[PDB]
């Protein structure tokens, strides 16, 4: 099952809130390298997480940016590896970091690389340009 | 050059300080999307830069992390697009945020994507795991 479709499906699933598909497309024991911003006490910056850890982080993000969508811009494959560039678009519609909602939009780059075996993600690296998002939210005209 | 070699050459050039090669491998009018951490007053987070802007930022980084090296771990290509995962290693020789140098090593992930036309980079996206670097520095 072609690895580029696995990754296109993954982001369609994240956008629609479709946990059943996400569990089909990601192995339970997949190694997920989230950036250091996603670290906590139990999981220091640079230590990997499993699928449910990743989905836990995603669930928490959906609470602050419920209209957020990741759109694949470029996609690149060689064998079981797939790399994507996405754009996350959304609004400041929920209060966060102590600032009440402004409605202001944001558009930030995500870069990802994933290893896909048997139609499922088994390793994944991702980083988002979080500082640019914050800059965009503090600058309308 | 096959695009994967252009990108391997690019990081060999950054590691050795080889500005002549970097100018061969990057078009002058290339669009460089650096992460928001690389912004300044003249160039807000998310605004692109040209080759000389990028090299200017790199030169400035070499003042604080003079032994820093990027090593390509994985590389992936399809047409003109190449994507890489690198590891930046260096040592903590300069005080930051009031915490003194330790001499300890640090290791952070970079992800990159580059468009290569006629053996030269014409567009480039990069992001580094900056928070992990700061955690490593203590």
């Amino acid at each position: 099952h072609q690895p580029s479709d696995t990754i296109a499906g993954l982001y369609e699933a994240f956008n629609s809130g479709d946990l059943e598909t996400l569990r089909e497309l990601i192995a339970p024991d997949a190694v997920i390298h989230l950036p250091g911003t996603a670290g906590d006490a139990e999981h220091p910056p640079g230590t990997p997480r499993d699928r449910e850890g990743w989905l836990g982080v995603w669930q928490f993000t959906q609470a602050f940016f419920p209209d957020m969508t990741a759109t694949v811009q470029d996609i690149v494959q060689t064998g079981d590896l797939v790399a994507t560039r996405c754009v996350a678009r959304g609004t400041h519609s929920i209060e966060f970091m102590g600032v009440p909602p402004t409605g202001r939009p944001f558009e930030m780059t995500m870069l990802n690389m994933s290893r896909v075996r048997d139609g499922r993600i088994v390793e994944h690296w991702t980083i988002s340009d979080n500082v640019t998002m914050l800059a965009q939210l503090g600058v309308k005209a």
